[PDB]
C-alpha cells in the first residue's frame, strides 16, 4: 500500500530521509551503504559515497538483476550521476521520470535484492 | 503516483534504509535526526537514538501538530516504543496498523512538518 500523509504547517525547507548512497561492487553488488549503514558482504571494491544535495533526488535509475543485483546506476534531478557499478549478468530494468523515496532490499554476502519506493511522473 | 518495485532474488536478510531516529524536543520538536543526519534547529534536548532491529518497523504512530510538529511517539511491530517527545500543543493524529517506509519533512528553527510514507493495513 504505498501512501503518505503530511503533518504540521507550511514553513521550513524540505528534507529527505534518504541522504547518501555507496556500494561495494565487483561482478555484482556485494553491498549497498545507505545513509552510512552497510548491507551486504565485504567483497568487491567500495565506491565513493554519493550525498544528495538539498532538493536533489534520484530521477532516473538502472538496475541489472538476476538472483542478485548485478549492476546499478542512477542520475539525479540535478544531472549528477552515480555508477554504473557492478557486472553485466542479470537483465536491465530502468526507472524513468521518477522521484525515489526510499531504498530497502535484502542482502547476504551479496546484495540479493532492492525494493525501490518512488513516485512515478 | 506512489509505487514500489523489487528487483533481484529472494535470499538475504531484509533491510530498510530508515535505520535510526532521534529528536531534539522541548515544547515542540526542534529537530528530527534520521540515520544520524540532523534536520531542524539547535533547541530542546536530544533524545536517545532508537535503532531498528532486522525486520523491525513503525506500525503505530501518534504525532501532535499545528504549525509545527509538537510531539511524536511510535510503536514498532516488535512492541518497542519511542517517545512521546515534545509538548502538549497541537492536535493529535495517529497512524495505526501501518508499516512506515520513509520519513521526509520540512524544518527551519523547528520541525515544521513530517511527510510519512507508509503502507496501510
Ligand atoms: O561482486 C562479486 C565479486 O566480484 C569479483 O569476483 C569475481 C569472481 O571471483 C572469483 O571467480 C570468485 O570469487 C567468484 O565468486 C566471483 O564471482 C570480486 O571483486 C569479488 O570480491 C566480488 O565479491
Ligand atoms: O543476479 C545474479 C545472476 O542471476 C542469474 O543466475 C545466474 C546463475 O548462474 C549460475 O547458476 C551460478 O553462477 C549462480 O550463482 C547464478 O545465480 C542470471 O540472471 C545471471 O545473469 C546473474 O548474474
Ligand atoms: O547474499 C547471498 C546469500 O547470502 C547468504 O547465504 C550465502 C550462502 O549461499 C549458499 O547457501 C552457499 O553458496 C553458501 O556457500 C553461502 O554462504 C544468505 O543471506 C542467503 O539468503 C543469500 O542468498
Ligand atoms: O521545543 C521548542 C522549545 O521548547 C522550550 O522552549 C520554551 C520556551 O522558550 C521560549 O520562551 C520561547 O521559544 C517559547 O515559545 C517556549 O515555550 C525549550 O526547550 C527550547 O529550548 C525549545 O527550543
Ligand atoms: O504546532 C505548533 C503550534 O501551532 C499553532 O500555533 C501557532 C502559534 O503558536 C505559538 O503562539 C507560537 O509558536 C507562534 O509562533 C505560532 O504562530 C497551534 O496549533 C498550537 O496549538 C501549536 O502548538
Ligand atoms: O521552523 C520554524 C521556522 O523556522 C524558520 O524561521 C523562524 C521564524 O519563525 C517565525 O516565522 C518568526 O518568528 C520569524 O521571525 C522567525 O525567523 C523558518 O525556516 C520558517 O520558515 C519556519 O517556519
Amino acid at each position: 500500500s504505498l501512501t503518505h500523509r503530511k503533518f504540521g504547517g507550511s514553513g521550513g525547507s524540505p528534507f529527505s530521509g534518504l541522504s547518501s548512497i555507496a556500494v561495494r561492487s565487483g561482478s555484482y553488488l556485494d553491498a549497498i551503504i545507505i545513509d552510512g549503514v552497510h548491507h551486504g558482504g565485504s567483497g568487491g571494491n567500495l565506491s565513493p559515497t554519493f550525498t544528495f544535495g538539498s532538493g536533489e533526488y534520484i530521477s532516473n535509475m538502472t538496475i541489472r538483476s538476476g538472483d542478485y543485483i548485478d549492476n546499478i546506476s542512477f542520475e539525479t534531478n540535478m544531472g549528477r550521476r552515480f555508477g554504473p557499478y557492478g557486472g553485466s549478468g542479470g537483465s536491465a530494468n530502468t526507472l524513468s521520470n521518477v522521484k525515489v523515496i526510499q531504498i530497502n532490499g535484502s542482502a547476504g554476502d551479496y546484495l540479493d535484492s532492492l525494493d525501490i519506493y518512488y513516485e512515478q511522473y
